[PDB]
């Protein structure tokens, strides 16, 4: 899941983001896990604004799991908001099981909507709305970890927000995520010193980011496609490979792709840079 960093680092939850949980009728599951599902719903009235705003809760498993949905809170009440990002809007945590609110994307991840499948200016827009959130998780020193497409979301607008379906997400059958120990990673996502030596920063995310870059401009081909993971691949990583330019990304971005695929991270650039150069 996604951790806070040590620009400048400064956690008990907030009763002000207390819901009546009396006040939400549920839908349909919008996705489901090995400890965790997601659900539609409607929240009668949250915040003097009064509304019926359409949501998405997230609910749980032992007190081992209890601790992580509260932890989940906590930073996704740190951070406040963005228009990029999933926000947090409520929680229920008394009278019952944690219930954790959520903003709503109608048009649900990038990757099925890639692959349901629209213009060369819409793929500039989502590879921009992404950047501003990362440049944001980044601002408050907010690694994510599993930045990929299946994990960004489409809201009103076709408007791209990086969220974490984290807990319901089905990670145990998705073989997207390769074992190691008793955690499953998102191996083809990853940064080779993350792979490797089991770090993560701001800079390993970008890594991600380019590939989630290669997503975009295939429409939702998987990456390094037709080739397994294994001996021959981390070698390949490891001496330094990379995919080739896809299809649809004009030249210009594959090098932005290459950029966050440098081996160095000191010498990847950053989501501001990254954000600056799609302004022009
Ligand atoms: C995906 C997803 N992410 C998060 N993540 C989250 O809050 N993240 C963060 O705080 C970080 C710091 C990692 C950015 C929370 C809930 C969630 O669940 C949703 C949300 C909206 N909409 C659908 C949905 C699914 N299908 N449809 C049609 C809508 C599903
Ligand atoms: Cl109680
Ligand atoms: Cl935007
Ligand atoms: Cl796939
Ligand atoms: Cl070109
Ligand atoms: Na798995």
């Amino acid at each position: 899941r996604w951790k806070i960093i040590e620009s400048y680092t400064f956690l008990p939850y907030n009763e002000k983001w207390e819901f009546p949980r009396n006040n939400l009728q549920f839908g349909k599951t919008l996705g489901a896990g090995a400890f965790g599902k997601v659900v539609e719903a409607t929240a009668f009235g949250l915040g003097k604004e009064d509304a019926v705003l359409k949501v998405a809760v997230k609910m749980l498993a032992h007190a081992d799991e209890k601790e992580a949905l509260m932890s989940e809170l906590k930073i996704m009440s740190h951070l406040g908001q963005h228009e990029n990002i999933v926000n947090l809007l409520g929680a229920c945590t008394h009278g019952g099981p944690v219930l954790v609110i959520t903003e709503y994307c109608c048009y649900g991840d990038l990757l099925n909507f890639l692959r349901r499948k629209l213009s060369s200016r819409d793929l500039l827009h989502f590879s921009s709305q992404v950047a501003q959130g990362m440049a944001f998780l980044a601002s408050k020193n907010c690694i994510h970890r599993d930045v990929a497409a299946r994990n960004v979301l489409l809201t009103n607008g076709h408007v791209a927000k990086i969220g974490d379906f984290g807990l319901a997400r089905d990670i145990m059958n998705d073989s997207n995520y390769i074992v190691k120990g008793n955690a499953r990673l998102p191996v083809k996502w990853m940064a080779p010193e993350s792979i490797f030596d089991c770090v993560y920063t701001v800079q390993s995310d970008v890594w991600s980011y380019g590939i989630l870059l290669w997503e975009i401009f295939s429409l939702g081909l998987n990456p390094y496609p037709g080739i397994l993971v294994n001996s021959k691949f981390y070698k390949l990583v490891k001496d330094g490979y990379q995919m080739a330019q896809p299809a649809f990304a004009p030249k210009n971005i594959y090098s932005i792709m290459q950029a966050c695929w440098a081996l160095e991270p000191t010498h990847r650039p950053t989501f501001q840079q990254i954000c600056s150069f799609l302004q022009e």
